[PDB]
């Protein structure tokens, strides 16, 4: 085949530099790009009305936590709405994030859609006019993006079609992002839903990631200018057999070692509904795994970083401080976790 | 694999019946779905302000041609704007089309976008929210759709990426259309630009179509409920070697026979900028080709049906009758052509 | 991309002409390429010692049947051993076949081998030195070849790997054959084993054939110079739900119309485990199916053409005439079937009704 | 979407231990599996008759070099004939190799064959009966294998078919090998022939390796139990533009980092016609490259290890010691190179 440089040396350096800053040692990502529809249940759990002002207040609360979170947060992913909101002092949220040493990210997909002929499987949309949207987001402060694809482990899933199609759409999204100076975070999430075990999850994860990277190669994606946001390898949420954190860490690191090229700048694990402690302990175990890991292994958590903060807030302004404290606690815990320094107090079998 | 019926027997019958009506013996398609941007040039050539009124009048002029076109036109592709316009007498254009025995089609793609890392190649966008759009279009009179992908023959093109990506997006578009009772016309156009000869076009056409149908298969597309809108096999515009219409016909029919499954209801050849006469003579030769053709071989022409009409109209409402007369003559000419009855006055070598 | 002609117009003509002669109207194929270990079983049932002479004799019995089979047999597939054996008059079997207006075929695959990491799935070997073998077989009278790939319907089969690998190897085999003037019969057999239903078999057959032709395209295979030997679309041998011959034909022709390009010269169905009558009745229904069929739809039967013959012979040289008579009967029946003009109702024999199914 | 373990934990352990021993720190591979037809050219360059005894003597000359090569040679690839030959003392060559701390390898492919419809491209044959052959070779002292696929850079090559077919056959070969306790060395050699520059080779190498590993994944290949034998990324032999060893190293390591999973135990670079000295300097530069490399980067050299030895020997028994000394010198040099400690004495990242 013949080469037709998709990117210039300058464009590569920009993308690579951004990717490295986000996952710099001890740093991780705050995934706060929930939409009105997904954050609705969050707020209703604390009897708080889901208005634009309350969403703004809650996001301000997380974004303006004291400097203790600075060394822990390399990036913050915002939803469109939030990217254009301002703190009480009039400062745009992207500015608030940057001033704290964080890189600003933006969710760009437009949700999942049903794949006809499959057993409830989906693909993700959002490519239409994506280039122009990225150019605008870039001008408005964002340097990286989020696009979520969802795959499910079942009797006949994920199917060959679901894997191939989701891998392909992720490559398209990545290509467009890189053309506009936006570091794409590739997210092929395999849900923990089901009664499958650890080995089954490792197997599917390995097959999905191999497909993802072949697609990235086919689409001429610059890996140094990307990040990977995969599910950790864990047993199904309803799996009868139980496993230790060390087993989870081994399955996860092994799967990644067998599929993720060293060129990938970093891996930002999704929380996948895990609890704040569970997510921190597993990340720590992953970093302590005695196997060689050529990429940063950090976090990109949503509720695993917000759960306690949201609850402490309870929708009451006088609980601002108490709420931010909980967030700071999870940021500190996960910052230590991505270094294998967190303490709450035969690989051939894989 | 495991079957998870994308369509029910009823849905299949509906799509199959629509597809067959469009390409019924002697019938073809009037491709009139030009956008304001694509219609601009042609209106400029006749010194006419590109206004919605003139566009409506022009389209009205074509859609209201006398009853002689009825047995010639099985379908009419409209642009979004036109689908919601009405004739002077108040009748919605879709209704005008159906009263004349024609099926209403709607262009649903959102144009081409560049593929990074390629030598000027593209893919096509338009999948976002396509399902809701198809449902809306169906409710408003449309029974089939148009989606144009574009490939080019060059030194290193069409590339493996371009072929694969375009085939895949065409499959997604087809899948969504069929879920909403809309017959998708699969259009993988290979431009005639370049100095390549006839065999080079035939080779590329065979490779592209083979990739198209494998992709349709992977996406569980119901072939009986689709139509194929390919380029005819011809030498490039800059090719110095001359060929007869019989050779063009042999190369065309041979390429289709080697790649298009018999289950495909019909082939509606795109005019690809050919002249009115050229398009008719070639279609005629293709239908007279000795080889066995398991599918209808007809037309889906743009300028090949509108050329003389647009010119005779020249924006003059007074030329209405003269303009329509030109359109009628080409509809009649191509109706005979798709039956191998039009007259202006060794296969192993393929 | 760019075209680097794999074949010349002359080579294409020779391949196309051969493929057409094999499936000419009313003609089918006699699949007599059973190996020693495979035919040993057949000779065992009739209590006949599996020796080279008995095999030679039996094959001679089929190849030398009276001239009534001439218009019925377009081709005869032989095993390596048989290609080099002679009839009692010293005539090489290939010459015998040819003198009766038939094209000689040769089995070239070296059997199936297990695909590691799968649930009992396989792929087929035999590509090593295939080019030289084809060039030699061509000189020795062969004009087409046979290569069998086997897939099975189950909970997780056929897997993505099994389908892709078998489609790819078939494509390599077809490529090498065409380079040596040998028409390759593409055979992606989907076993009838299991309790799946008709629509399940149809779904799998469509997916398998789609993969097969995409692979043939990738490998620059000249379809007009090839033939397809697929399984008919039927329910699993253990399926409880019953289907009519018209339903089997509808499912079969539908799967074919949805995947097999018109350029393919002909489809020569394998009988699977169907009895002599079942194979004939289904083939007839297929040819009577209303749907448009751009390719010849005929047969390439092994036991579906030899069942009654073997029984009548029993290993007794004195039952020669009786044995050949049964073979001739099935050849005539299938010759009519591949034209949609077969109507049983008679003395076909109980042996022609017995299921020839053998678990895999 | 379901797993059916191709290998057991015991089988994986055996394959992993073998792969690691071969590329342990400071060790590389002696590629001495030249066929009679291939070795004929070598023997003729020194006016030596191509007989089985002369071939035996030559191979013995290499295999019996003094203990200095022991820490330098992790493996030795032999041709079928040599696997069954013996040293003067009667010791089977596989025993000689093992006694010196080396692992024995066997070439199992049956050469390249033309791919119809392509511009002189090929694929490789040799899968037929491969499983029985591996079981037999395993029993007779072999623990790893060699299978060479050849791709060429040209106006329209490597084509999609060539890349896909070669990647697939390499996967089938690896699968069969692992079922028989044999560590497969995956060899997708992209020839250096042509006037293409460094960037083009890097581009083609990246695409080829991407296809190779996707195929290995599709065939359920255990990467920890495999080694990769790729070409270094260099300009074409006819390229007018000149490049430094540092650039060749950066392009090479960059291509590997972008395509080879860290699970792969090691990369054993083929010499590909490079001179003895050039191959050592490039390997050393590769090991010094300021980028993270999660796999051993060593050698699997043929002529880059035998060139001088073959010449010094000249086919005369009296030159044995002089011939072995030449081989030993290259073994020591490359042992240092695959550690980045090589010296003639003996003691812009985003532009890729």
């Amino acid at each position: 085949p013949h080469s037709h440089p998709a990117l210039t040396p300058e464009q590569k350096k920009e993308l690579s530099d951004i990717a490295h800053r986000i996952v710099a040692p001890g740093k991780g990502i705050l995934a706060a790009s929930e939409s009105t529809g997904s954050i609705a249940k969050r707020l209703q759990s604390i009897g708080t009305e889901n208005t634009e002002e309350n969403r703004r207040f809650y996001r301000q609360l997380l974004l303006t936590a004291d400097d203790r979170v600075n060394p822990c947060i390399g990036g913050v992913i915002l939803f469109h709405e939030t990217l254009y909101q301002k703190a009480d002092d009039g400062r745009p949220f992207p500015q608030v994030i940057k001033s704290k040493g964080g890189v600003v990210g933006i969710k760009v997909d437009k949700g999942v859609v049903p794949l006809a002929g499959t057993n409830g499987e989906t693909t993700t949309q959002g490519l239409d006019g994506l280039s122009e949207r990225c150019a605008q987001y870039k001008k408005d402060g964002a340097d990286f993006a989020k696009w979520r694809c969802v795959l499910k482990i079942g009797e006949h899933t994920p199917s060959a079609l679901a894997i191939m199609e989701n891998a392909n759409v992720l490559a398209r999204y990545a290509s467009i992002c890189q053309q506009n100076g936006i570091v794409p975070i590739v997210e092929p999430e395999i849900l923990p839903d089901g009664d499958h075990d650890l080995k089954r999850c490792q197997y599917v994860t390995e097959k999905v990631l191999a497909a993802v990277y072949k697609a990235l190669s086919d689409h001429h994606i610059y890996l140094e200018g990307t990040l990977l946001k995969p599910n950790m390898v864990t047993p199904g949420h309803a799996c009868t057999q139980k496993y230790s954190h060390e087993e989870i860490a081994m399955a996860t690191v092994t799967a990644l070692r067998r599929t993720v090229p060293p060129a990938v700048t970093g891996v930002t694990f999704l929380s996948g509904g895990q609890s704040e402690e569970e997510a921190s302990i597993n990340l720590n175990a992953i970093n302590k795994c005695p196997l060689l890991k050529p990429w940063a292994l950090t976090f990109s958590y949503g509720r695993a970083l917000q759960a306690s903060a949201l609850k402490a807030w309870g929708g009451k302004k006088e609980n601002l401080k108490a709420a931010q404290e909980e967030y700071v606690k999870r940021a500190l815990a996960n910052s230590l976790a991505c270094q294998g320094k967190y303490t709450p107090s035969s690989n051939h079998a894989y």
